[PDB]
């Protein structure tokens, strides 16, 4: 996956704020890293806005099956992590946001 | 002046230097240096490598400024500037994943 433009490889949770968390980049701004900790996983963060706590990242763990998929709900898995990224795109059901842009 | 150097590429972002130096037409140890996105006063040096299961990938040292004046990446060796630094590790490699071989164009 180190050729997608969105796969940040092993950056931690805190560098993936720092990342994201620009006023330049709107709402969506994404991007996938190898998880932390939890080895074998990876990791959608995406920006967001609440009127609230203003502008901020949510972080949703993807796991992988056994057969080989990946998932963040029991709504839909997917066969590929480029699948799961571009579904998400198009529906957000239950993220905060639809991936509307790959952090620059 | 670093912004003329022809191997600085100043603010561009990591994901950037990773497309810039991401490409066939590179040999391994093609170089960039940059500034950090997020970490104040220190750069970056990214580097392309060739590994058989990940692919050719960048790997990303970040340079941390001396206060009093130096540059380094190790314990073992430090710079007065990047110039000397680029130099050195383009004839050692010293704990990178490969000499500097080839200024990013």
């Amino acid at each position: 996956i180190q050729a997608e433009e969105w796969y940040f490889g092993k950056i931690t949770r805190r560098e993936s704020e720092r990342l994201l968390l620009n006023a330049e980049n709107p709402r969506g701004t994404f991007l996938v890293r190898e998880s932390e900790t939890t080895k074998g996983a990876y990791c959608l963060s995406v920006s967001d806005f609440d009127n609230a706590k203003g502008l901020n990242v949510k972080h949703y763990k993807i796991r992988k099956l056994d057969s080989g998929g990946f998932y963040i709900t029991s709504r839909t898995q997917f066969n590929s992590l480029q699948q799961l990224v571009a579904y998400y795109s198009k529906h957000a059901d239950g993220l905060c946001h639809r991936l509307t842009t790959v952090c620059p």
